């Protein structure tokens, strides 16, 4: 059951949002805002540079001031607010799904369905923290009281990727609202719509002025101004590695911030000749091409145990054929383009690599249409560890094949990345599936399944996949300060 | 690396135990202390009655005074203490290993090796405990501070069983001193020695007087004079199911005193055809003979898939002719006699019940010897779920297998039971493992092993299997009390 | 912004509800429910007893199977429902109010602001909870996985007092359900409207058949069908201390359910010399007279230091005679009635016997009007601990004022009755709160105020208080039953 | 009973450390080790450099990889190995006391009671901890079975400063073993020789070879290499700002490992008019002077409430002239010399930059004794928040004593730092002590005390004073990785 999208979406809120109200950019620039299906422009956004940011961090320290509504309101009616805009999403489900699909380029019925279900259920989750995250009371040695608090650390500056916009939006201001926190938010400069539609329902909810405030532009510009901002007390950011090892070089050269990183995957998923074949086939290609393969955790190496290579390849080849390329907005279509033209680039560059190395394309391996950013979903057999598709984060409906015979082989294998983050296992045997996902650096690992993603499981990444862990009971702790309080007393007892 | 035992063995406390002193039981009676198998008489040893208990709980009382030392020590020093004395346990490993076996009639290498041995590692495991007992600073609703203290629950009454004597004791007293508590025990009438040994290295370890006293005496006596005491806070007790009853009973008549109870099983396995055979028959085998079948937690009933039936029937009779009965202190001995002749009467009409009420025996079903409370290992085939030795805790070496062929049948027929304690589940499958161990009325659930008790797990029992879990960390919190404490402040920020 | 109350309000709801369907007793027999205010009868609702709790357990029993909808649903499922009961409780805010206020004799404008507003916001604290539950992966010993699962109990039995008829009833139910159980509720003789009210918004809501079912009648025959029912997995009752002793008793007899218990208190307030005078009347007063005296925290104890003594009592005299009596449903009306006869017989009693006992009555002492059950706001000085007024819980507005010198004393005195429920502390000195708020043996201590009780904290009894607590963190921990599961494994890594 | 000092003490560890083997540096070179109370060379050190760190991870990285004992054994065994080392540690209790004395110009009454005091109760800490880091098991949306592992994060270097030499030490490895990590340890180049005696006893007391390595050197060679090496995976640093944020760009540039730091904040007393004068005036000067002012939270900001201002100062300057200056193993000796010239330089200058200010200095203000580098105890008043002396680290025992007039004028100036790691709070007033020290931007607030510290507390900072904590529940999770493994299953249940 999935209704039709909005016949005249309108783009309403296109300002920066500080204070809860619209500002023009300090410079007076505006930038363009694509549609990835169409190459045509939707609207221009105003572009924010280190000015506009730095209103927006006075705002959010203004807002986390002592005594100020933000501090001295209850925690559980903090909870109610983030409910309220659960609720306010809800109501505005079929506006929000349509421009997320329309501004990104994400198949209609999965922005409803996925997309903006999971942004509910992941802020309904974050609400009911607001009032149960704690601190301790700890019998420490001496005749004195001590305790703890679990405070807000103050302002988080949070840069968003494009691939999932408003998931990412919602994963990011749940947990730091939930714990008390303000936000300076940088949306990616490819998709900064749904983020500023939500700010407008920010607003009609309640939340106190200046505790969540919104600065698009670019990242160069804007991003750099987060992360060497000598106010702010925190920046998360997901996105590439590169650009994340930028982010803790500049928060440390800056005021020490805390940092906290998502960085892209080369996720490997393990097929034993054990598992369901069916549901290994069906998860493995979920996991590559879910939103054209622009996931975090992409499925991007697949090891498959050599009694049943040959199958599995038929079958995933056999899988690929269903795929239909389109405007997202179409009904009938299962695949929307790639971003942009620098993603376009990146992965054609990759698919052309991989077949000047040893590798055998089974299907795809070219654009798609004269219009958009669109790859023919590509399959790729008899990979070898040592081909560029292997090892460099294609983000692309590019899905590799490899073999493997050893269990302990397959395991080292499968952990030569620098890369954490993510992986997969498909196997029915109980002995294997505990092992092996003890053995696989990855900071989730998924058993004969994969991207089942839900707020109440942490997610995060070993390695250079990132740091810290998002949207668990200890991904809401992680935008927590932990103070200790120690009260000398007369005597003490138990 | 196993040593001779103590070879001409001298028991030195037979007293009470009350505020680091030796006592004579106010009425002046003894009672006499059985070697099973010789069937002598080891020693008298006081009988405790209620003007004993009464003594006792006076002692806890005073112990556990406010601005008294057990009450204003650091937790880190009464973990220290609980340290110090399980080194001590160490230091007299032989002689107490020695007593064990010839008081409970325990093979001796399994006294010194496991009794012992876990004695101490669970004596560590408490002892870490001491310090990280911890309340919570809560974000409760209004212009408030709202923290949470454990404090210790105050006197706890202990009744031990005779199966194990040691262990059951550290069990019982290790969580309740690491918390802050102080303990009045009255051990097995069978069983009182080795507890009345460690009550001396409890003296010697410096803990204060009146924190831990034991009176030795019987159930209906002495237990009783626990369970109803008006001064107890607390009744923690091991034993049969109908004395449990009776317990709760006289703790809801006589002052609301808190109950914990852990009652026997009647605990099933379950072997898949996809089983490893060998294992399966290895560790149902040890799950149902380990001690003489009177462990707490005896795999009594084993459901076999009929396409495996006759294959684990055969190797179950063939390991079951690898015993040797006799003096427990005898190297060699596997078998050691059950703890006296009531136990032994009982198990000799369960094992001619089953043959007359048409089970197949397979080797075994009477006693052995002219001197001793022994009993032959014993194996049942064709056992069907009306069948007595199906339906009563046989507390005895006598193994039942059954047949299934239907997986919600055998879930079914294995929940079938007043008992809820542990179960047994043999498969390689990572589904069948996780659902049915999911599905099992169990407080413990082992897969592919059996009776692994470790320090680290609570082991809770379920239905009338018991009420509570111990040795944990949520058995050590089941030893506290909790306070609320909720200050009034001009001013609450986050 | 009080609305006016329901003019109209015809009682809709009178039946046993069970299986989302209204039932009439098996018997066929009915039972009147009185207005306390003018003692003419509202309705007459159906008189439950053994058979009727038997289809309620039966029904709930079905509920709880494995496999069945509630036990099947996501955990945040539970929690949305439990949300949707709590906006449906907002929706139908002005109706429940007036219901609670007709039946219970409570002013209206506090049962629509302070019993309603904390009914919602429990169930939202509730609600919040049922996906956080978490149990525990444990390192212990061996090559061995070992992990926890916090099952719900199964069918709780859940005995409601007639004081907070809807406040109660939520939080039993609350975080039950939260947890995954399913529960059987008797509500109160004198109070059965607001919870049959309650389950057809239950039904609305879209609870699964069999999860909340309500018995309505009498104590000792549906109260004790309840208690010493075969297939209960576990009681929570609240209500007097003589008759949580024959429920405690009552299931030690028959299946060993596990057990729950908030009696009543004595809950002492201690007032030092340099507290805020102020203050410490304003909240010595609301504790001890609201909702005409019936909570179970009374604080009908308030130990005043010499040096302000008469002070105090002054003022406590002065605010005591403030109240306008009449009909709760009124506006205007201060103070409404005691709930029946047999309670106007008590407290009636107890203000003759301090009278003479030599108590200086300062106000009230004896009834008011000729119709309900009304009771003039009495207020005693010069109290001593030997006096009836100074061991029993009256259970009415009556206060009683004595004095204390010394604090080691006075500390003796507030914990020297039967009753640790609460307790209140007036005081500016950092020393004096910490200290004497530890050595007070209270299941909750305020500090500078009284009776804030909120959802986010658990409140405990000491010594015949009570058993267990609730709507903590804590409290919903104790609708759960802990299971170990331990799998056997090749290799175990750190 | 404070004993007599070794005083035949030969120093035998002076080489690298790994593999539990000793090593020359690969260069040859080594560096000397002078005292700093007699500017005599103690020995000669070798001087490790990249090399010799790549030595010392290759050793722990193949210490740490799958299989391998440290990685297999059970959690309780690291506890039992961490136990033994502290038993160690107090055999060695003499010895090492006085060459921590030696080494650091420590006073040797406070190495022996004060710095192995805390090393062996910190490691006896961690060492309760090891096997009760658990994950957890939680019930997220979907027929799936989510859990969590808390893995050891790999390798993990730490970087010790002089001050605390082995405090330093053990609040760093203590809780990186007690989770299972491997470590290299770099000490300060003033003070190796205590970490080399307890790799000697790290050894004896059974470690497996490579789970702790000690490289000694200087730290733009040795430390560098540690920050920026690939195959790390954590380093923590205790030290000066401005290596903490070389670390951090190091880390980000390298292999984005996680980093810790703990940077030595100002932390300022508030000393209310209702304060207790006298024990605020002993524990202000105990908490700036303690280790002549080089101690991790020196209290560099006295503010006082004009009330008593004055007297406050008069008493400081009184207590600053009790003091016996000379070699710290002297008996009698009261205050020992600075670590080296280039702290010595610092501390002078910044009394110069004090006078010329234009603060009153009542004593110190030079420098002492014609040998060393020995510095008068000084006390400034009348400071101003603008001056070097008021906003410059110091680490010395320069103390400042400020006025203030207006509460929030105070907590104001107390926030108004860059850091936050302590702060000092005197009063009795229980609305202050609370409401004041959850608006100081400090990572512990000491009440009525100050530098009691202890290992169940969590020990950090706020804003620059560093990130994380240490020696806590929270400290000991910080050495862990948090893994999600989900298994999907055929129908899930609660």
């Amino acid at each position: 059951a999935v209704p039709a999208p909005l016949a005249d979406l309108k783009i309403q809120h296109t300002k920066i949002f500080i204070n809860n109200e619209w500002h023009n950019s300090v410079s007076g620039k505006k930038f363009p805002v694509l549609n990835p299906a169409t190459e045509e422009v939707i609207c221009h956004v105003e572009e924010g540079d280190k000015a506009d940011v730095d209103k927006a961090v006075k705002a959010a320290r203004q807002a986390f001031q002592i005594g100020s509504p933000w501090r001295t309101m209850d925690a559980s009616e903090r909870g109610r607010l983030l409910n309220k805009l659960a609720d306010l999403m809800e109501r505005d489900r079929l506006l929000l799904a349509t421009m997320e699909a329309l501004n990104g380029g994400k198949v209609f019925a999965n922005a409803y369905l996925s997309d903006l279900g999971g942004c509910i259920k992941a802020l309904k989750y974050c609400a009911g923290w607001a009032d149960k995250i704690h601190g301790q009371t700890i019998p420490s040695d001496g005749d004195i009281f001590t305790y703890t608090r679990r405070e807000p650390i103050g302002v988080c500056g949070q840069i968003i990727p494009w691939n999932f916009p408003m998931l990412m939006f919602i994963w990011k201001i749940g947990p730091a609202l939930s714990c008390g926190n303000t936000v300076v938010v940088k949306p990616a400069e490819q998709t900064p719509l749904t983020a500023l539609h939500l700010a407008s329902l920010i607003k009609e909810a309640g939340f106190p002025p200046g505790v969540v405030n919104i600065v698009p532009g670019y990242g160069p510009t804007a991003g750099a101004a987060i992360s060497s901002h000598m106010d702010v007390d925190k920046v998360a950011f997901t996105g590439s590695t590169q650009v994340g090892k930028l982010i803790k070089e500049a928060a440390g050269k800056s005021n020490l911030k805390r940092v906290t990183l998502e960085l892209g995957g080369k996720s490997p998923c393990i097929v034993f000749a054990d598992a369901d074949l069916d549901i290994a086939v069906e998860f493995a290609h979920h996991g590559v091409f879910y939103h054209q393969g622009q996931c975090c955790v992409a499925a991007s190496r697949i090891f498959v145990e050599e009694s049943v290579y040959d199958e599995f390849v038929k079958r995933s080849v056999e899988r690929a054929k269903k795929y239909v390329l389109g405007n997202p907005l179409t009904p009938g279509i299962n695949q929307g383009p790639q971003i942009d033209k620098e993603q376009h680039d990146k992965i054609l560059d990759l698919i052309e690599s991989g077949k000047k190395e040893g590798a055998k394309l089974e299907c795809g391996g070219g654009r798609w249409g004269n219009k958009g950013f669109f790859v023919q979903p590509t399959v790729f057999s008899n990979v070898t560890d040592e081909m560029r598709i292997a090892k460099e984060e294609i983000f692309g409906p590019v899905q590799q094949i490899m073999k493997f015979k050893s269990v302990d082989d397959v395991i080292k294998r499968a952990n030569n990345t620098t890369y954490g983050l993510a992986a997969g296992l498909f196997t029915k045997d109980l002995d294997k599936a505990i092992t092996v996902s003890s053995a696989l650096q990855a900071g989730v690992v998924w058993v004969n399944c994969y991207m089942m993603l839900s707020a109440q499981c942490p997610f995060g990444g070993f390695k250079m996949s990132g740091n810290g862990r998002e949207l668990g009971e200890h991904g809401l702790y992680e935008y927590t300060e932990l103070k200790t309080v120690a009260m000398k007393i007369s005597q003490k007892n138990s």
